């Protein structure tokens, strides 16, 4: 069923399936990295590739080396390719050169090709709009990729992680402030402690994601400069005077995001500092979720032999083989994503170290973890917030058990009774299985209303 | 234009679209774990749940409680998993319940309904093989993922990591051979050193993978060993007598490979060991390749600004106002999949490190990277051997030049006038920019004839 | 030769070195954790511990809670270990409890035995100030080693790191603006590019460093909070009312360093999310210096076999069998200190994800990992600046050399001769191993002068 | 008060500390290389350099290169180090060059030093031993460093990481015999599943440690292969016939274990992959043994607000007035250990790819990272066995309440009500609070006395 046309470079013929807009270079490409599975480039870097085409398209006319019709013909197959019209017009891999030259060839021909039917012509014969000398005029591969990485980058982090990390952000705050006057044991080293509220315990969550937010946000300015400009090396050749500024004044435009062209190209070629940066603040959102998520599945734990002290939503069954049990599986879900996380950052930190003289050749590989970091938090805070943090509820009847059996609240009795009285009514306690209350009373040392009155768990959570 | 069938679980109702094969639970996963790509779980996973399947049923029958008519029907889906006919069955993602059970309920629902339509019943109706009571008979999630896991893990690596580098071992072997008579110049702290030949120079990036090789191979025998039989906690509770051992050589039958029990199930549930040791190896192999990758594009990089003793394929058309132009497109390629492997292993390890009690319940992320990691070692040295090794030459001249010239072979006068006499020669070379022979001349330390006699670069490439 | 004193607890008799001002429970701590070399905690966390114990002092006395005549010996006591005049009386290792409790006990007999020597009575006598009643007055080892923590790691990155690093990126300045007229060809992919000047490409290191400085800045905000306060859970429970601002006024005048009191204490305690914001800043600055320092040593690489565009310090003798070899060993150890920041930031977020309740229980570890991160960053920077940044120098021939036999400036005659002519220099000059002129010239396209006048070098580096 | 005596190199004049055994090359990285701690370089190391130079000097003479007097005195010198009493003359730091040169020089110059006063001699006098042409004879820093690291890593692992691990797998082993009759509840997902016994997690425990021990001595034969005659570029120019395959032989006679001379002297040179090899060994023990520490404090979590179901032992006096609490301090230094593991693993690898032509020069960072896991392993294993595991206690009567209150042991019901119809009473039970019997008979499912003789944890830790 396979129909192709029949094009040609010097490499000899070249079969492209016959309804394609790619061309023979892209056509090449698919062979010369057959590597994972096929178009894993993200779908993310062709939009921001089709955002900044078509603003050098319309720097270029500005400036006068590039005709408006031109343009007009560019710049409206890059709104199809925004549109999501086109995606299946990309069949390559991350795994290709680390300039990612061909998956800027891969949108030049695509460009060129749809433009020419778009005008009225036919698939397979010479386009108006030349992939090279139009589509990529004052432009390099080098500096074509990582406008787009960071593009895709900024706009994933702003439209996607940040709104989904505040909105767990809220809730955890609402659940906070509900729980603020519910007294539950504290737990370090994982044995029994002092008292504090369960709204104490959750606004810890809440700062920590407020921190990270702050963090990520921090890292933001650097990922808003652009390389595009910088042409092969940095120097700009062969742009117009004032392209760098009047594209990145475009894309900022098309993309309704805060770009500026970079203050320094050579730093912006030859390194991916700013995705570090900002890639160590994902990981650093992911190492906190990681703990709020442990914590809440340690909470719910049980519900008979584990902890117990909060009650989870139950989505799905957990398990064929035990009947009615219900896991914490939102938390697991956040977990794995954290767990991946981490790794990205190391696949970023080294790739990030190898830049040689005048360019960074790792920038798919860093752009493909950076992506997926910032994507799978944003899906897994909107997951957990929506079928787990919304509906913790407390269990007080289970947490004021926990708060009654203990012996870490005797210490409230020093001021009263004294020390080594406090100390035997604990060590009878202990040795007997029995509540603090219950030896007070019992060894004569303090009646059951005075015990009440000095020993209040709700005084304890505070200086 | 959706219309769905109503289901149900232990837990309530559930729609489920009207023509798919998979049931209540798989559809609660698909919509409660909306994270990433659909569809994410790896297809070898869902191809090593049909083969544990198939020997489940098998050995569910000869132990007498499963009928074989039942196991043949569920043979039969199996077969067609393996065929890759149904994967628009399988519809979950990576980031699931961390222990897979969505993935092992989204077979046996799958399972149970195909085979209904292959008896001739309508797709909805009460089937004759039952999700739970005939397909996952004697079965957990807690001990199926694990063994998908393995299966899936062992197999990628025998079948493709392997042989992909033993073929790029081959042809640098062939090329060390072929280059072992080129003397060049060494470089040690990038700086010009004592001379070597281009073929010992590419022994050094066989022995690499040789070692390479040998420590993943020796790890195969712990990631042979499967969780099937464990069941939820690792006792085996609820199967037949001898099902641990019986399902584990129907699994190496059918698979062609040779798994076998696990020698202790809690091991086997509440760790996931075997692939930290497994994916150590891979991340080995990926250090070596870097390296090599590293060292290749290096020793080409020119045509003028560089080094530019070896040739390397151009695999992309060129243009005419750039001849001689130097296109490192595998060594790329390659050096990003290592960068890959090297985070892998980071999440790998981190997760391994997690489990709780019974059961460690991060067991797609790691059968996720593990099999990536594997996968893109194989296909990039598939590429690198094919696009970049097979086609390596040397660029004689080039290298004739650059060892002439290099001061270290005044190592060579040690023997005569000492080290510091020769040192003193270098040193006042590189200082004014002059040869080492006119310097040696210069500070009356060697006559000419005494510099050509003694200096010979072909005799500097071994022992004494 | 070892005389001992005998302390008493209940384990029973335990002997002490005769001479050593820690106690009983310092002594039992060495054995219980014999994990690596005696004495590993690091100095930094000791004198950190000084300034918090001081100013907890300092707070408990002003709040009426402790003696003024107790204050000034125990401050007393801090002093002189701020001075340096006791680091042989901490002997414990870093893995001891995740708290840091054993750290916390060290000083606080050590305090408490040194300050009744200093009161006149002799070593091993019962001491006026008790070392949990007085000198842990209002605090727990859970909110003393955090505060420790942040203490010891801000003032490592304000005092050591920061600077070491501004001075580095000084030098690299001064070396770009030096080196603005040089040009160099580019290399891309290792391969030969289009040219650029030395100065651009060393500004490309400046600016590296410059957005590291920025990024390890906007981190300190949130390392200036302190836990102390806390004490056990988070709750302030046995702290007077105001103690916690109090007590961050007084570390904050001690040290002069802008401390703060945690806004949420059960972030402070149950998460060390600064240490992992700071630490991926000393990492992005790592990830930045190891491209620094490959580039410098690939340059300066050869002498005659390699690049050899620059030339740097040469400090020692490189080698003992190859006479007159000088490596570039600065480049060495600085690249091997970045290789080790990598990894102590995979230490410190596996840590960071690891807290559990109330307690995060891995201190000791993330404030290892930190403080060496923040050390071997300035030190290196330090060393490197000063024995190579400072004397890197042009190899002014060599670099024209490369210019004028490169292959890739001939797109400077394409406006002039057209394209095709162009690539006939080219092709004609790769094919004979000549210079682009030399076939301009001998082919009959250009003459010498208007080759000069169309192909200028120092008109190539910019737009 | 400081007073030197001037001495020189190939480069210049030196000024020396007049006591100290070193010479000019160890004084400049000295002082050229203040970079962390003092004399950070580590102990061990020098005590590999002392093993292999003294079998250089036994090599040497063997094939008529050197006289037996100069073996002689530089071997006695090497018998100093080896007794501990020259540690003050080795000054340098990891941080210097990357090859380890200078600590090379720094022993040449201890022994040629040194030798002199045992031979009679003034400190700062010519020598009878010359550093570079005794001492240094027939090596190179690019095989020695190698040869050191390799020494010093083997040696750790053998008599000190192994031995500390095999004692607590040991002690573990005798907990789980002694604990194979306590049936105790199982946890998934950290959530109440079906029972097992207390043995049986523990020897959970054991398989891991056993698998890692394994894992770690497959990686043993390459880290035994020595680079010693490659010297500068690996080709062993300017060694004599025969030396590598005679200096290995002398290493691992005066070591006593089984060094032998690396097949590809490239290799040897141009990567540390043996180093990533066993680190990757040592990071799946400390995977491993992250998760004993972490569940053996989860399952002592107490003495009221958690599990209970065991006791571990008290290292220091506690309080009076805080009966019953548990410090859980081994599981927290163990855990720190374990963490520093998983990031020294991260700096070897990345170290491990960076490896240029015929050198690799992070060899001092490798060697320090990797000798600090093999030890911080050793030492936290004594001290976890010896402070926690031999003590290891199970609380019986909580043991017993946890696995009674269980709902999944409704899944013993399963085989005479089914699965839907017992997770409905479990369900049921979760629901209201109440016991799984209370609901069963509320339900109609099942009887009081069908319950009794239905339900029996002990008969749930095997198979059918």
């Amino acid at each position: 069923h396979m129909i192709y046309r029949t094009e040609h470079d010097t490499m000899g013929e070249v079969k492209v399936p016959v309804d394609k807009f790619w061309g023979a270079q892209t056509e090449r490409s698919r062979n010369n990295f057959k590597i994972g599975p096929e178009a894993s480039m993200p779908h993310e870097i062709i939009e921001a590739f089709a955002y900044l085409k078509k603003a050098a398209a319309y720097a270029n006319t500005d400036l006068r080396v590039l005709p408006s019709d031109k343009r007009d013909m560019i710049s409206q197959v890059c709104d199809e390719i925004l549109e999501g019209k086109l995606f299946d017009q990309f069949p390559l891999v991350i795994w290709q050169t680390g300039s990612g030259t061909q998956s800027n060839m891969n949108i030049n021909e695509v460009i060129s090709n749809k433009a020419h039917v778009n005008n009225g012509g036919q698939l397979g014969e010479k386009s108006e709009v030349h992939p090279n000398d139009d589509v990529n005029k004052s432009q390099s591969s080098n500096d074509t990729y990582p406008t787009a990485m960071h593009i895709a980058a900024y706009k994933k982090v702003v439209e996607h992680t940040i709104p989904a990390v505040e909105t767990l952000k809220n809730t955890l705050k609402a659940k906070s402030e509900a729980f603020k006057n519910i007294v539950k044991i504290g737990r370090t080293h994982l044995m029994d402690a002092t008292p504090l509220t369960l709204g104490q315990e959750f606004s810890g969550y809440v700062a920590q994601l407020e921190f990270g937010l702050k963090a990520l946000k921090n890292t933001l300015p650097h990922l808003a400069e652009l390389a595009l400009g910088g042409t092969a090396v940095g120097t700009g050749l062969n742009t117009p005077q004032g392209y760098d500024v009047k594209v990145a004044e475009y894309i900022a435009k098309f993309t309704g995001l805060p770009f500026i062209t970079a203050e320094n190209k050579f730093e912006a070629l030859a390194a991916h500092d700013a995705i570090v940066e900002s890639h160590g603040a994902l990981k650093q959102l992911a190492v906190s979720l990681f703990k709020i998520a442990q914590d809440i599945r340690m909470l719910a734990s049980g519900p008979r032999s584990g902890i117990g002290e909060i009650h989870i939503p139950e989505n799905e069954p957990g398990s064929s083989i035990m009947p009615g049990k219900v896991n914490p599986t939102q938390n697991e879900a956040m977990t794995m994503v954290c767990a991946q996380v981490l790794g990205n950052d190391t696949t970023i930190s080294f790739a990030g170290t190898q830049g040689n003289y005048e360019l960074n050749v790792f920038k798919p590989v860093m752009a493909y973890n950076f992506l997926q970091s910032a994507q799978l938090i944003a899906d897994a805070c909107i997951s957990f917030n929506d079928h787990c943090a919304v509906g913790i509820e407390p269990n007080e009847p289970r947490i004021k058990e926990l708060v009654d059996k203990s012996l870490m609240l005797v210490t409230a009795l020093n001021t009263h009774i004294g020390y080594e009285n406090a100390a035997k009514i604990a060590k009878t306690a202990h040795k007997n299985g029995t509540t603090l209350k219950e030896e007070a009373i019992n060894l004569g040392l303090v009646t059951a209303e005075q015990f009440d009155e000095w020993v209040k768990p709700e005084d304890m959570v505070g200086s």
